[PDB]
């Protein structure tokens, strides 16, 4: 299939080249995978969401996305318009308050929750987790992004926003997870975008349009945004079954539209997420 006049993000991960404005995609569409969203929470009443979003686990008194975030990056997943997997299923897991922050125990708790949460949920294609969020390192985040990875999600983490190395962050820093930097849509690393070894994928992450809370729609930069995208085409690619909740960071990495970015250190990955669709 084909979507025209799609966000730059969407028509970058299934171009060679930047600058395009059509999204290509095999018409499964992520359809069969689930991906929960870590994050404030998602508006799953947005028409933009096709009823494929539901809230199944908050940590405030309110499931309800009263910051934008969540429903921002649930979005850039899996919404009709500014989506990657455009059938997947969205499973919101407020970790994040209103003013988007969180401690660190309530966001170690939620990943924990969707480890098993999974095993109630009908996702005959495979489990993602998208998690825009992060803060310094924590050897017991880090291991909460472990464990739901291990468990069989495919885990998706931000780089995190500090033109830093991302080893000094997390979830960021945990090695198994697939940690996300940010591009934009000149094909250069996002001004903000960490860095370093444990980066494993770039995704588009500068001035990413996606669905807002109050039914909007809004643009927003971040790793907190490339994140979503390569959760979006891990789900799509676990539909059509290319690789396993396990294998894909890797496979992402392996299939990645390679030397394509500038201003990427030494050091770190130059790898931009491809769905490499053939018509």
């Amino acid at each position: 299939a084909a979507q025209t006049n799609a966000p730059w993000g969407l028509a970058r991960i299934s171009s060679t080249s930047p600058g395009t404005s059509t999204y290509y995609y095999d018409e499964s569409a992520g359809q069969g995978s689930c991906v929960y969203v870590i994050d404030t929470g998602i508006e799953a009443s947005h028409p933009e969401f096709e009823g494929r979003a539901q809230m199944v686990k908050t940590y405030y008194y309110s499931s309800r996305d009263g910051n934008g975030h969540g429903t921002h990056c649930a979005g850039t997943v899996g919404s009709r318009t500014y989506g990657v997997a455009k059938k997947t299923q969205l499973f919101g897991v407020k970790v994040l308050d209103d003013n988007g922050s969180g401690q660190y125990s309530t966001i170690i708790a939620g990943m924990d929750f969707v480890a098993s949460d999974k095993n109630n949920r009908n996702c005959p294609k495979g489990v993602v987790a998208s998690l825009s969020l992060g803060g310094g390192y924590s050897s017991s985040v880090n291991s909460a992004a472990a464990r739901l990875q291990s468990s069989g999600v495919m885990v998706a983490v931000a780089a995190g926003n500090n033109n830093a190395d991302a080893r000094n962050y997390s979830p960021a820093s945990e090695p198994s997870v697939c940690t996300v930097g940010a591009s934009d849509r000149y094909d250069r690393r996002s001004s903000f975008s960490n860095y370093g070894s444990v980066l494993d994928i770039f995704g588009p992450g500068t001035s990413i349009l996606s669905t807002w809370i109050g039914g909007s729609t809004r643009s927003i930069s971040g790793t907190s945004m490339a994140t979503p995208h390569v959760a979006g085409l891990a789900a799509y690619l676990m539909t059509l079954g290319k690789t396993t909740a396990a294998s894909a960071c890797r496979y992402i990495a392996d299939t990645a539209n390679k030397g394509d970015l500038s201003n990427i250190p030494f050091g770190t990955v130059n790898l931009l997420a491809y769905n490499n669709y053939q018509a």
